[PDB]
């Protein structure tokens, strides 16, 4: 049962949509459906998969694991440091996941992707935007070549966490570990991810909260995003919106 719903006093006059969706049953609820199809670069959230890509090619091995921090200064100072997996995560590290990336092959990218239906699956453009002038700190998955919508979020998070993919299940476990964040509300778990981008295109932001929601044996896959002419818009405002969505319409 698709429910179009109303989610606007959540979103404080900011563009944007959500859509939560509960397997169990077959409650999904959308605000905004025409956004919630359509194709936008994952930005960070796409660390939810290549964290899942590294720990499948052991190229990293569990929360701890480390990338061989080389000394290059960065004007985040927590980047500046040989940080492990669950930091580079949280901090949305991007050298770490550039070097975890290019130690894997592309072709099994490609197939990974294929597997998990990710939106457009194109990693064509492998080093990313490099019209930004950003060089080496880019990506296939930053505003680059590939694109995937809110609802083919929601149904990739859904596949890897209900245990519906090859991913095993320790790694799976990795990623809700690094993934939960605290919402000051102990009867609901809430994990997920930020990302921040801006299509430079359309003059709009990408700005993604993608994860899950646990309320008494209910899980809710949910993708939340905003595509505001704002430049002020970013992934952690566009996270709070989504707090604030959950508190007020999925408490019990
Ligand atoms: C992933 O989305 C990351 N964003 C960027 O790569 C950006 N780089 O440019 C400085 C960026 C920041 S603002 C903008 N228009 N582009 C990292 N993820 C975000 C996030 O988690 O939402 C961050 C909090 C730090 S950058």
């Amino acid at each position: 049962s698709v429910n179009i719903v109303d989610y606007s006093d959540c979103f404080e006059g900011i563009s944007g949509g959500a859509i939560f969706c509960n397997t169990k049953n077959k409650e999904y609820n959308i605000y905004n459906k025409e956004l919630i199809e359509t194709r936008r670069s994952p930005c960070s959230t796409f660390k939810i998969v290549s964290t899942l890509i590294g720990l499948e090619k052991g190229v990293i091995n569990s929360k701890e694991s480390v990338m061989g921090y080389d000394g290059t200064d960065y004007p985040n100072k927590n980047w500046n440091k040989n940080l492990s997996l669950e930091e580079a995560f949280k901090e949305s590290c991007v050298w770490y996941y550039k070097k975890l990336i290019n130690k894997v092959d592309a072709k099994s990218v490609q197939n990974i992707l294929d597997d998990l239906k990710y939106g457009n699956c194109d990693i064509s453009e492998w080093e990313g935007d490099l019209k930004n002038g950003k060089g080496h700190l880019n990506g296939f998955w930053l505003e680059s070549s590939l694109q995937i919508s809110p609802k083919e979020q929601v149904q990739t998070m859904a596949k890897i966490f209900e245990g519906d993919t090859n991913f095993k299940k320790e790694h799976i476990n990795i990623l809700r570990d690094i993934m939960a964040i605290d919402v000051n509300d102990a009867n609901i778990n809430v994990y997920g991810k930020t990302g921040t981008g801006f299509d430079e295109k359309n003059k709009r932001v990408d700005a993604w909260f993608v994860g899950m929601l646990e309320r008494e044996g209910d899980t809710y896959y949910f993708a939340i995003k905003s595509d505001d002419s704002n430049k002020e818009i970013t992934g952690p405002k566009v996270k709070e919106i989504a707090i604030n969505i959950i508190k007020k319409y999925y408490s019990v």
